[PDB]
């Protein structure tokens, strides 16, 4: 499997030219991330919600090269519309890979789920500059100094709710992977309202994870939903 | 370009196998067809609607080999919330491709539409067997006998909107071609109401036809659209 990365002949443009397992992220017609277009996105009157049931763990940790990942152990789901789907980890992007009009945010958060069938379902939240985050704050005295260390911390339990925002409304499409092999197939829902970080914060995650987020793709023929009516 | 049709080793399980080019039937995540379930389908209360600017000209007709296929000339055109593509042609899949909770109707009909950029849009129309089709009856008074030709009566002309049910609700979603390549990123409208053709209708269609629908796929992440709210 090559190596893959943001910038040079490595980069996200070239991805699918890297090797045959690749080659979605330059033929697919359904990817992520997308320009989100309020104006644009349908109001709906019965899109499923979700519930979660996530539980309190050891926190365990990496930077894999790609991005700073939380590893959940099983045990952890959501419920869309009573279909469930596993927690298995949540990771982060600096700048956002979504945006808001062609404007992307200083950070983005993926929170990736997975059913009995290997489908897959992403919920994004998106970080704005302004109060320090507390929960963000108890994962940043962990930052691993070393790449693609596991480093297990006992007693360190961060619920991953925390960093929901207040507001519960979200859009959704259908989408893929934002990393190589870019598998399409992926339920993405991501948070109308995002959430606050501190400036030093923002700054400081950006210098430890550089730049790792994809450009947006083309919407084609799918339609952003909200999951609230006009 | 390989053979392809709709039994045995040149059947759809093995589309994605025959070539390189139609790998995309075997590797998608957002095929067409699909089981319409209207129970899963989502309320909206801004989805775009579409107008219709279909002009009537004389019947060019052609039996391609895998269907039957009307083409209509520059000039025709549906714009959705603005956006406009041609219509290039109209062509029938005898079953119905899309079911509706796992049942098949007597037969399909799908009104192709391309824009500049190549972005396809796909209406279909679902037919089942009721009163005799008086648009149905004249269009089969000169079904081809000849395989690839073209077939022209300049003074025979059809409305395609004739085909239109009188309730105007429907379905959408993201979706495929239902032939090789497969193509992805077109945009479905599939009909609420299925408009009514004679049983003997019906039956001199899918014995002209053969069985020329391809097996429903998995709907993965996508959400199933209505036009209407809940
Ligand atoms: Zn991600
Ligand atoms: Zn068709």
């Amino acid at each position: 499997p090559p190596h893959w990365g943001y910038f040079g002949e490595e980069g996200p443009q070239y991805w699918g030219e890297l090797a045959p397992e690749f080659s979605t992220c330059k033929t697919g017609k359904n990817q992520s991330p997308i320009n989100l277009k309020p104006q644009t996105a349908v109001g709906t009157t019965s899109l499923p919600g979700f519930d979660v049931y996530y539980r309190e763990t050891a926190l365990k940790l990496i930077n894999n090269g790609h991005t700073l990942q939380v590893n959940i152990p099983l045990g952890s789901y959501i419920k869309i519309n009573g279909h469930r789907y596993e927690l298995l980890q949540y990771h982060f992007h600096t700048p956002s890979e979504h945006q808001r009009d062609g404007f992307n945010y200083p950070m983005e958060m993926h929170l990736v789920h997975k059913d009995g069938d290997g489908n897959l379902a992403v919920i994004a939240i998106l970080f704005q500059e302004g109060e320090e985050n507390e929960t963000l704050a108890k994962l940043m005295s962990f930052l691993p100094q070393t790449l693609k260390k596991q480093e297990i911390h006992e007693s360190v339990k961060i619920h991953p709710a925390k960093f929901f925002p207040a507001d519960k409304k979200f859009y959704k499409y259908s989408g893929s992977l934002t990393t190589p092999p870019c598998s399409e197939g992926v339920y993405w829902m991501v948070f109308k309202q995002p959430i606050q970080a501190s400036v030093t914060q923002l700054e400081k995650m950006h210098e430890y994870l550089g730049s790792n987020a994809r450009p947006v793709q083309r919407q084609n023929a799918r339609t952003l939903l909200k999951s609230w009516p006009d």
